[PDB]
């Protein structure tokens, strides 16, 4: 006698076309699986579909008879693009965040979604269940890792109405928040339609005679992505190049799916030059598997009218390259990386897949005078900050001839409005003046004890943080969840009782150092690494240092302001209230667990600081991001040279001696070598640095020298400047600086004449204006040719001869001084 | 009475459809002139065309009846493609060769070519005229110029068979060639018809029903160029991109009006992207104008079908783009440059108007997997040289899926076998054991004196020394001819007498120094320069040295072989024969010039040498061309950073001490200037050197530096490399030197290092092969990425990492081994 809600549940999911959710407790799961899918095939026979199945590392007559795929949790993401009748978790050692909304997104409405959970005498033991990634953050210096993404999943299981927590032997426990479910109305299905599919078969047969649209959008299933059809081909049917149109929805809706026919349409209206450009070659699976599903709707012959070029030499064998079209005169669809910008001068199609994820300055390239798709996702899983969007939305309207915009709402593989989907936005969190702020530290464990009062302020810290991120990773939210040592810190204004704070600001600092000095060297010595620091790992690596990591300091992980008061104050403020609370300036029923709760905004004054050295950041460089740090008193120490392959930058660590009463002159010895470092190195994959910008470095690592007294530089003296120059050299300058002589006879000299200046030697004796320290300092350094130079500084290339003859003329007057004197 | 034969001529010259030459003499030619006009127009109607007209800076009634142009000297360039029914020369000052084929090859046939010569008693007086030219080739060491091609210009009239000295008051002189001229018999062409003219119109008429040849096969005037015309759209018709068509002919004979239509056959053909690319915009006058002559002939409508894109921003405002075209898919024809390679990665169609003149590897890379037009000049004004042509047809044949080459012969302006024309291309000469050989001095008095043995002989040189030149400028004729000092040398094997020797190398040098201190100082002190002389004015203004000028040389303008016996010893062997010669190791009738001849294979032995401190060559840096110079033990002294834009390499100047019992100090200090300048210089426009070229030349200008035993390097002592090295760089460089760290980090060191091995400090202490010479090079002074360098090399990267870390821990020891030592 089987309980009768679970047929009544999966009943409920195959009306409605919404997946349920069911959690099974027990060491012999494979008899409530098999009851499962009984219950599930003897109702309906149009769900015998693949079961995906994923693990780390009779139910043996029953796994014969219908279609299994099991899959790797990390070779999870060759699912992508797929569809399954029912999604099976096995393993709850490795199922992270980013693993549980890969697995589910892919499963058709209607389905069932079941997790298997190891045999439990209690349900008590798994909020503190060890991970495979509690592994990842435990460290020498902090240890113990508490578990609490468990304690949040356990308790989310109450607010789903389609999870039920089954058992071994098919019985439901409290914890299950769809107990309370009853049966829905039998279906009338046989006349009566939903209102979306009438209005779906309306604009399916009233295009119907026209072509190519009468075959293409017959492959829509959505009226959202029907209208983006039309307004796709609308665009290109006009046969005019000065159009962009730009689709913004979730991840599932169809955009990369409705953006393949509109470049099959293209294809059939006579356009030669089509591009298709995308962070990823992995973003266009669909795409590309869309452009064939459409093809074939034009009765397109393969190996006869199109064929498939596949780059099979890279990694990305899988990726589709190139598609060529021979029908009538020769078409082709080529898959660019958005930095080959030289390429569509010639092209009449651009299509900008995940055109957020894309630098802003890359898409500025990359439309021109001719047609430009966009597609971009701004919520659910991989998701985009509302930030990018403003800023690419902003950037398209400045340069408007003809844009139009659309969005697309309801779900392909499952009805809108779907419980499961809501309960995993839900649980991965997908979706006043500055002198009266105060910072407020956020105790974790009340933080996500999925309290109704905490959870509202889960979701505005974690939209906070993720606002600016290319792409919304959920494995963060387990790392802050899961994390040993990570402190969240937000900056609120004054408010009244009864009302939560809005968060101005958040800041993540992950604690860091205490690093022993036999650790250090045992590691030094070989090629392995821990990583679980950053900053102490890496300036020890570098410099080949052993006093700084056995320092203590703290990391800051991200700290973000909210949109809307952007360059107000909210940031720095809340840097400087960080940075003086670390100088000691402020002296089976599964309920959630009222008690145990600590303030959740504990001020600061009533909890003790732990003693710090330093506090050091990792940052993507930017001119803008970089200005901000220097100014609450940040020196860079290290700046990958490998710049970033996803966003186009280059990390830079900062290290600030906020410890007062104590030396700053360890970090004078780095900042120093780095300055050293930076002159030398701008050669090097660092070429490719604006004048500015590296002038700007420049000026703050030596800045950071000047920490230590002793490495104040030396003036130059007579006996130096011969030893550095011969008297050939000296009279080529003298000709030179009368205006006697090209140019390009004195370019030699650049690198000695650079590093004198720049390291200190010639600083105190010539002074120069901002303008010309950045010609000298490309000139010297950056080895950078005057029309390159001419073209950054919008500048005449006979005005930037005439500042770098004022250059010399300066140079060689105290030359001439100095050996004269 | 006018003499009956300006008619006899003039009615010769029509009916047959070839131009006629008139030369007048005196002050009063306006009367001859308008007599001349009188006949060529009461004979026919259909010469009432444009009368070009030259000058360098009654009549008054008659110039108001008909069209004339009057275009200086300079401009001429302008006239470029067109077509005048009669071409004047007014003022002989400014008649350069280049000048008199430029304003010959655009009059059409049967017209007439006057050129008119001020008044004179007798012609003895024009030999010896002074010019335009010889004011450049005077040089305060050198100063007096004899005129020889005026000799050659007056003495070629007689070899004319169309050519009339005319008078004043028309009278025919002695000198004319033309004197005994019979008249043609009475023209029958009412029915019998030309061969040539029957199949042209056979070949017409044939295709006229075939469409898109029908309309543009019209355009064709010459049975080659119709047979062009088939050959390129036979290609265009089969729809593959596995076809390559290479033309060749002579300058006026309808390679690039006949690749205009091929063009345009091809958009009508359905073609979207096509691509032209050409050594120059001006090349693509007559291209582009046959273009839209095709356009016109396919009825295509201006603003409505195509568009005409006028590049105007740069010089070349005349030049045309891009054109467009929009009837029922956009087309569009691209002019791009020969570097500009990575836009034909989509493209349909390749034009390469005159290929020769472009670099080979350019035109490697140029043709790619489809459909490719080449064209070329072989003879005639601005031809190429016998040796470029054969490169690029084997290096073409080493590509073949399929090529098909084409050639054509019958002018289009002029008929064959003009008699004018002839007397142009003969004028300007457009058209053994070594050790058993042995060099000669030919004497330029006979050699350019029209004498039959002669001119024999100066056709054979001419081509011997043209037949590498990328385009035929035959001003250097003129150079040759009327210089003060340059002094012709050929190399001959042992040949029996009554034949005359074939030239198996042909060297051209020239007299340069003997600068007064006096004259150095006075422009060096400005910005002036004669630049009569190019080595000693070089040398003086690059290193800013006052006693290299005062030195007597020689200058190697030009040295060249047979192309039958390249690679064989006959370019060195000469240059040596050369280097020991001047070591002073060999102890109103004008006729032909039969007196005063001096023997014009005048033997080394007989004439004594001049004493000479160096010999100096400027030439265009090539890596086979700078290995045989360095046999011959030069030395680099100047490289130049501005590449040439034609030829895309840098100048380089060579000097060799060749006098004995001579300090060879004064040149050690120049090679020692240039190699420290070369090592700094690596990274400014010299980062486009291969590794090994580069460091060819290093090897070569530290070789030049040994001369002076001053120069030598020292060792580094252990105080100087703590003084270069903090103990910080000292520890990465142990740890890399290990294997413990990546090579990212030590890259700063590059710089030090390179330059401490490549100056000698460190030469002597640890010796590189030659591939671990050239990565560090590279890596040090070019700053050249791994990637770029594996590509380089042929090699993996991991390979060059491998090599790279090789050189680490031999210059790591020896660092450890001086400082513990
Ligand atoms: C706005 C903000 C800076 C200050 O906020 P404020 O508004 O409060 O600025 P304030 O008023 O105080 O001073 C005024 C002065 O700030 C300046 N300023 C004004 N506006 C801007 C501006 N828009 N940008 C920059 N500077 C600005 C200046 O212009 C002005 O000078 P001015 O005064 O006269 O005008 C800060 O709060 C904020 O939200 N930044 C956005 C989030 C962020 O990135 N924070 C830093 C994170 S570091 C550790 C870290 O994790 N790094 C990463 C990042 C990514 N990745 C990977 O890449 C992927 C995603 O990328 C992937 O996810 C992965 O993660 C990674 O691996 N590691
Ligand atoms: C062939 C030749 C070198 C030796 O002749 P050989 O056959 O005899 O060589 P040999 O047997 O003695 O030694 C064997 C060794 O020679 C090597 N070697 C073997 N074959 C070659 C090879 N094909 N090329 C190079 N090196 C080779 C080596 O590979 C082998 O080493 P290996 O041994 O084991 O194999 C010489 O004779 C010759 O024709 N060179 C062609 C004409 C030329 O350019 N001469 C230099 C002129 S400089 C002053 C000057 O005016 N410069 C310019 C030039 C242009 N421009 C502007 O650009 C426009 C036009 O460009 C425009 O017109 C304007 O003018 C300008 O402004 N200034
Ligand atoms: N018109 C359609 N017809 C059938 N399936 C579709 C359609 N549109 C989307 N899908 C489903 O959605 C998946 C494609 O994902 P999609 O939502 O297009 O990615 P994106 O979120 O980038 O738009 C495919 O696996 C397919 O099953
Ligand atoms: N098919 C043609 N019809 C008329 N004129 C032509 C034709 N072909 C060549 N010409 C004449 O020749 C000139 C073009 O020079 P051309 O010989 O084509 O240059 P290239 O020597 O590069 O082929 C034009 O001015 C034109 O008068």
């Amino acid at each position: 006698t089987v309980d009768s809600r679970i047929p009544t549940l999966i009943r409920n999911g195959l009306q409605t076309k919404k997946r349920s959710f069911f959690v099974v407790v027990g060491d012999h799961a494979k008899e409530a699986i098999v009851h499962l899918y009984y219950i599930m095939s003897s109702m309906d026979v149009r769900q015998n579909k693949s079961v995906l199945w994923a693990y780390k590392k009779p139910f043996e007559l029953f796994i014969s008879l219908n279609d299994i795929r099991y899959c790797y949790y990390k070779e999870t993401d060759k699912i992508l693009g797929n569809t399954y009748g029912m999604c099976i978790l096995q393993d709850f050692e490795a199922i992270t965040p980013n693993i549980l909304a890969r697995t589910i997104e892919t499963v058709e409405g209607g389905g069932l979604v079941v997790l298997l959970l190891k045999g439990m005498t209690s349900l008590k033991q798994l909020y503190t269940m060890t991970m495979d990634v509690h592994a990842r953050y435990r460290t020498e210096a902090h240890d113990d890792v508490i578990a609490r993404f468990n304690e949040r999943f356990l308790l989310s299981l109450g607010s789903c109405e389609s999870c039920l927590v089954i058992d071994d032997e098919l019985n439901v426990l409290p914890i299950s928040g769809g107990k309370g479910v009853k049966p829905l109305p039998p279906p009338d299905e046989d006349e009566e339609l939903s209102p979306a599919a009438k209005e779906l078969k309306k604009i399916k047969d009233e295009l119907e005679d026209t072509q190519p649209i009468g075959s293409l959008i017959k492959l829509a299933r959505t009226v959202d992505q029907a209208k983006a059809l039309l307004t796709f081909v609308d665009a290109i049917a006009e046969k005019t190049l000065r159009n962009t149109v730009t689709l913004t929805a979730a991840r599932g809706r169809g955009k990369s799916a409705a953006m393949g026919v509109a470049i099959a349409a293209a294809v059939a209206y006579g356009y030669s030059n089509i591009f298709i450009t995308s962070p990823s070659p992995e973003n266009l699976k669909t795409l590309f598997e869309f452009v064939f599903k459409g093809f074939d709707a034009l009765d397109y012959k393969d190996h006869a009218d199109y064929t498939i070029i596949q780059s099979t030499n890279p990694e990305f064998n899988k990726a589709i390259v190139r598609v060529n079209i021979h029908r009538n005169h020769r078409q082709t669809i080529q898959y660019i990386r958005p930095q080959d910008a030289h390429v569509l001068g010639q092209a009449e199609l651009v299509v900008i897949d995940e055109a957020a994820a894309i630098p802003l300055p890359l898409v500025k390239k990359l439309m021109g005078p001719y047609l430009v798709f966009m597609a971009s996702t701004i919520s659910g899983y991989e998701g985009t900050g509302r930030s990018l969007s403003l800023k690419l939305i902003k950037q398209l309207r400045e340069q408007s001839r003809s844009l139009k915009e659309i969005t697309l709402s309801e779900p392909i593989r499952y009805a809108q409005g779907d419980n499961v989907e809501k309960w995993l936005n839900t649980l991965l969190c997908l979706d006043p003046d500055p002198s009266q702020c105060e910072l407020l530290h956020v105790n974790r464990d009340t933080l996500f004890s999925f309290h109704p009062v905490s959870e509202k302020f889960l979701q505005q810290m974690v939209a906070l943080y993720v606002a600016s991120h290319y792409k919304n990773s959920p494995n963060d939210l387990q790392l802050m969840s899961d994390a040993p040592a990570h402190e969240l810190f937000v900056l609120t204004g004054p408010i009244q009782e009864g009302r939560l704070p809005e968060p101005l600001c958040v800041i993540q600092v992950s604690l860091e150092g205490k690093i022993s000095k036999q650790s250090i060297l045992k590691s030094l010595s070989r090629g392995q690494q821990p990583a679980g620091d950053l900053i102490p790992w890496l300036v020890s690596q570098q410099f080949q240092d052993d006093e700084f990591a056995s320092l203590s300091g703290a990391r800051i992980v991200r700290i973000a302001t909210n949109p809307d008061y952007m360059s107000m104050g909210y940031g720095s403020k809340a840097l400087q209230l960080l940075v003086d609370y670390y100088e000691g300036k402020f002296a089976d029923i599964k309920v959630r667990d009222m008690h145990e709760l600590p303030p959740l905004f504990s001020k600061l004054s009533e909890r003790r600081p732990e003693k710090l050295d330093y506090v050091g950041v990792s940052y993507g460089l930017t001119q803008q991001l970089h200005k901000f740090w220097k100014r609450a008193q940040f020196v860079p120490v290290y700046l990958r040279q490998t710049a970033n392959d996803l966003t186009g930058e280059h990390t830079c660590v900062m290290i600030r001696p906020l410890q007062d009463g104590n030396d700053p002159s360890w970090l004078g010895a780095f900042a120093a070598d780095f300055h050293k470092r930076f002159l030398s190195l701008l050669s090097y994959k660092f070429r490719e640095f604006p004048s500015i910008l590296a002038l700007t470095i420049e000026e703050s690592a030596n800045a950071g020298a000047m920490l230590d007294p002793s490495n104040a530089p030396t003036e130059l003296t007579k006996a130096e400047l011969d030893q550095l120059f011969t008297p050939f050299d000296h009279k080529r300058l003298e000709s030179y600086a009368n205006g006697l002589l090209d140019y390009h006879v004195v370019l030699d000299l650049m690198p000695t004449i650079a590093q004198l200046y720049f390291t200190g030697r010639l600083r105190e004796a010539v002074k120069l204006s901002g303008l010309q320290q950045a010609i000298l300092l490309a000139l010297g350094l950056q080895r950078k040719d005057i029309d390159t130079l001419a073209t950054e500084l919008n500048l005449p290339g006979s005005q930037v001869l005439a500042i770098f003859m004022k250059i010399m003329r300066k140079v060689t007057q105290h030359f001439g001084a100095l050996v004269s004197g």
